[PDB]
């Protein structure tokens, strides 16, 4: 079996992507943020504190004939941006683009932090990292991908994110028409629960490629590309007036600049991020300072190949016994 669903940017900056997901019987369609950097499928629900819900569509397990309380199970998760959520757990039928998993753990939010409440278009998250990161206690739960895996034609999912445009998440197959050239596969470490891999280097604009190992995670749930301070300073040094601002929380550049491209290595292959993908617009409306799409990973503890990088490629998340990541130009 296979699944295919369209993913759409939530705003004019590609701050996040939402993908419709059907939950329960009759179906309740929620728009979830597919996140390869977490492993919990959680939703805004009829149990979420009324003052913490602002425009979101909620999951009502009492209206689903297939919902069952996962008795005693609770979840509690904190994300790198400081946001958090917690609640109880149900099992229900979950379908993504025609691919159905019965008995999927659906983590109902009892509490969400302000960052979740204010994103009216995001009804929850669908975790696609390894199930070892799942926060369900005392019985740890499997992701939608993990649960679907045996039924899939191929144990894979692919992320084809668009730049200011919709894209696609495919499950169980590789669409050979969605990319050009070949897909370069690279080793994955599952030791921290992430799609953690090693980039072979980088180039800034038309500059020469520097062969250097950069460990990092392929994370659809992170908007920007976070890399070591050395790499990020070398990129922003090519943009006149660009500087790192402590008041803004990162690198900004004059909105009048035309940004150079950024190339990252995947084995002997190269993925080119056009300069336009690195422009996140004015820091505040009307501002002449624009926010950079490439930021330092210094305060995080891990390098993150977020949407800025992933949207420049057709990306394969190979969940076979020995997991690998595939990258192709598109």
């Amino acid at each position: 079996s296979t699944g295919s669903a369209t993913t759409t940017p939530i705003d004019s900056l590609d701050d996040a992507y939402i993908t419709p997901v059907q939950i329960g019987t009759p179906a309740q369609t929620l728009n979830l943020d597919f996140d390869t950097g977490s492993s919990d499928l959680w939703v805004f629900s009829s149990e979420t504190t009324a003052s913490e819900v602002d425009g979101q569509t909620i999951y009502t397990p009492s209206k689903s004939t297939t919902a069952k309380l996962l008795s005693g199970a609770t979840w509690s998760i904190s994300y790198g941006d400081g946001s958090s959520s917690s609640g109880d757990v149900y099992t229900d039928t979950v379908s993504v683009g025609g691919l159905t998993v019965t008995g999927q753990a659906v983590e109902s939010a009892k509490k969400v932090s302000s960052s979740f409440t204010e994103d009216s278009t995001i009804d929850g998250l669908l975790g696609l990292a390894f199930s070892t990161l799942n926060t369900v206690s005392p019985t740890q739960q499997k992701t939608f991908f993990d649960n679907a895996k045996a039924s899939l034609d191929s144990p894979v999912f692919t992320a084809d994110l668009g730049y200011h445009a919709p894209g696609t998440y495919n499950f169980g197959f590789i669409d050979t028409t969605a990319y050009t050239g070949s897909i370069t596969y690279t080793a994955v470490s599952t030791k921290q629960g992430f799609w953690e891999w090693t980039s072979t280097g980088y180039a800034v604009g038309s500059g020469t490629f520097k062969s250097t190992s950069i460990d990092g995670i392929a994370d659809t749930g992170t908007t920007l590309l976070y890399l070591p301070a050395t790499v990020v300073s070398a990129y922003w040094a090519q943009v006149s007036g660009a500087k790192s601002s402590s008041s803004v929380g990162g690198y900004v550049f004059p909105c009048s600049a035309t940004l150079p491209s950024f190339t990252f290595g995947v084995g002997s292959a190269r993925i080119v991020i056009p300069g336009d993908y690195i422009d996140f617009g004015p820091i505040s409306t009307g501002s002449s300072s624009c926010f950079g799409g490439i930021q330092s990973s210094a305060g995080i503890g891990i390098n993150i190949f977020g949407d800025v990088a992933l949207k420049a490629a057709f990306v394969v998340f190979n969940g076979a016994t020995t997991p690998t990541l595939g990258f192709a130009s598109k």
